[PDB]
């Protein structure tokens, strides 16, 4: 307890000592408080216009126009203790799955200057504002440094004193940029060096992207076995029991030297004891703690999550192949037939599994998964919307499973080939384009996020009627030169580029695609087929619509509305590239 987080405490305590009360009605039940100091603040959802301008059908659906306006009662719950079958399953199970992730990788320090790129190419590493204003002006000072230093060698003591969440649909544990760095020297290597890539981990998607995703499920469908089970877990990261976070520790026995001591204290001193600041109206601010649950940067958290997730995914299985009896204790033969399944079967069993963070698919050896629920639900992993002990339900087609936000369509080319193509409801992705985050978007600025969105569209969502012709019609009205750009960029994207975008889908769709043998390129857009149109309406399609069909017809209009805004540009006509507007 206050041995490991009681100094991170001390000081917080001194820097508002005019400030410091224990407060008597204090709302926390399963967070241990400590006590409360003086603030007054907080970043709203913006619309983008010149995607708005172009997208007119839309101003009129309350689903698009919805998304751009506007559970703690989650965070503060509490997970029991597993039996100690359990703990033996998750021990044998994690131990193992370290191992068969080590055998090809070697663990490894990341370095000053592979943070140092990352900051001067604006990555997400959820860092506050104080003493230098951004990330890029920390990094490029030897004062920040010598911070960094001071914490790095505290934590080879064993102690830490720096290292505190400040917590803030998604739930993001800002650490200042020092405390980040050593979670990234530490850990990095995870992502950096791809250990859950799907030829590392069999169950993996790192580094794949939407047009990889749906040809990987398609794979999985072609294994003999039972339906596809795609069983979302309600609140993962709140659901992380201490026995987790000390098989996650595991991956320290794989290493050495200075290495495995930093990565040690990021594990014991910040992941299985936290120190919080929260902000209370009550406008306070609140320093609680907690030894359990998921906080830690984004990019850690997804690779755990996803290591966490294929231990409790291969136990579920084993508890439909009947591996193991009952949870309440494993006996030493039944430890034997444990370690002997995941040596003899282990890496088919992941193969069968698609595994993206907390989002899982499975296609089992048989059905009987679907009603082998007692290690799923005593390791606290609950299924969404479902009653505990109701048998999940599966899916009888590859085309119907729901994984990452997204189901994948087989659209077949006039040509015989065939493409899988990812999908999703379309009023979601035009919301979703017609919002920034963040102050101080200049018109250029507001132009090259629009632009963004539509390359995405062209390259992921070609065979959307309405998004292929706004992909273009946004295209035609920003400069043709100006760079797409993001303020936040485990998937590739390839639409972030000024190369021209037909040449970009031969490369993705047809060169480098491992599922096409006919590497014909394609010569226009006209050659790149669409969803059925009622299945382009079932997905969300406005196409038979009034409204839509004088937006289509109008086109050119709203192109030069926008033209007209960003003013006297160099602007490339796309709409002939569509057969209606070709004459
Ligand atoms: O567990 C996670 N789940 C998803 C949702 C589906 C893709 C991955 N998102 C994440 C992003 C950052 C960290 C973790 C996660
Ligand atoms: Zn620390
Ligand atoms: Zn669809």
């Amino acid at each position: 307890n206050l041995d490991i987080i009681g100094k991170r405490i001390e000081k917080i305590k001194q820097e508002h000592e005019t400030s410091w009360h224990y407060d008597q009605d204090h709302p926390y039940k399963t967070w241990a408080y400590h006590g409360s100091y003086e603030t007054k603040q907080t970043a709203s959802s913006m619309v983008n216009g010149v995607v708005r301008l172009l997208t007119k059908p839309w101003d009129i659906i309350p689903m698009v126009t919805q998304m751009a306006m506007t559970f703690k009662e989650k965070v503060d719950t509490r997970t029991q203790e597993p039996k100690e079958g359990t703990k033996k399953l998750m021990k044998i199970t994690a131990e193992w799955l370290w191992k068969e992730l080590g055998k090809k990788k070697t663990p490894r320090m990341c370095t000053r200057e592979e943070f140092t790129r990352k900051v001067r190419s604006n990555a997400a590493l959820g860092a506050i504002f104080n003493k230098w204003k951004s990330a890029r002006e920390a990094v490029e000072d030897s004062g920040f440094w010598e911070l960094v230093d001071k914490e790095r060698n505290l934590h080879l003591e064993g102690k830490c004193e720096t290292c505190v969440y400040n917590m803030m649909s998604r739930a993001i544990w800002y650490m200042w940029l020092g405390a980040r760095f050593l979670e990234f020297e530490a850990l990095g290597f995870l992502n950096e060096d791809h250990w859950f890539s799907r030829e590392n981990s069999l169950s993996g998607v790192e580094g794949e992207g939407l047009h990889k995703l749906g040809y990987i499920l398609r794979d999985v469908s072609k294994k003999e076995g039972g339906a596809m089970y795609a069983d979302d877990t309600a609140g993962w990261d709140t659901r992380i029991t201490l026995e987790d976070l000390k098989n996650e520790e595991m991956v320290t026995n794989h290493m050495e030297g200075e290495h495995k001591k930093l990565a040690e204290a990021i594990f014991k001193l910040t992941y299985q004891n936290k120190v919080v600041r929260v902000q209370r109206p009550t406008t306070v601010m609140d320093i609680i703690s907690r030894r359990d649950q998921r906080g830690s940067g984004q990019v850690v958290t997804y690779g755990l999550n996803t290591f966490t997730n294929m231990e409790a995914q291969l136990i579920r299985q084993m508890e439909g192949e009947g591996v193991f009896k009952s949870i309440q204790h494993l006996t030493v033969t039944e430890e034997i037939a444990v370690k002997n399944w995941l040596v003899r079967v282990g890496r088919e069993r992941l193969s069968r599994m698609a595994i993206s963070g907390d989002d899982c698919v499975v296609k089992p050896l048989d059905d009987r998964f679907a009603s082998a629920l007692t290690a799923l639900n005593d390791m606290g992993k609950v299924r969404k919307d479902i009653q505990q002990w109701e048998p999940s339900r599966g899916w009888n087609d590859w085309t119907q499973v729901p994984f990452c936000s997204h189901h994948f369509h087989e659209l077949i080319m006039k040509d015989g080939r065939v493409l899988v193509v990812p999908c999703r409801n379309q009023d979601e992705l035009i919301g979703r384009a017609r919002i920034s985050q963040g102050a101080g978007w200049s018109l250029r600025e507001t132009a090259c996020l629009g632009k963004s969105y539509a390359q995405m569209w062209s390259l992921m969502y070609f065979h959307r009627r309405d998004l292929r012709l706004a992909a273009n019609a946004i295209c035609s009205a920003v400069p043709s030169h100006w760079v797409p750009t993001s303020r936040t960029t485990h998937a590739t994207h390839e639409w972030m580029t000024t190369e021209d975008m037909l040449t970009v889908w031969n490369r993705v769709w047809i060169q480098e695609n491992p599922w096409m043998e006919d590497k014909t390129p394609v010569e226009s857009w006209e050659e790149i087929p669409y969803l059925g149109k009622r299945e382009d309406q079932w997905c969300g399609s406005l196409i038979g619509l009034t409204s839509r069909a004088t937006w289509a017809k109008n086109i050119q209009t709203a192109i030069n509305q926008v033209r007209s805004l960003i003013g006297n540009e160099e602007y490339t006509d796309y709409m002939p590239s569509m057969k209606r507007f070709r004459r």
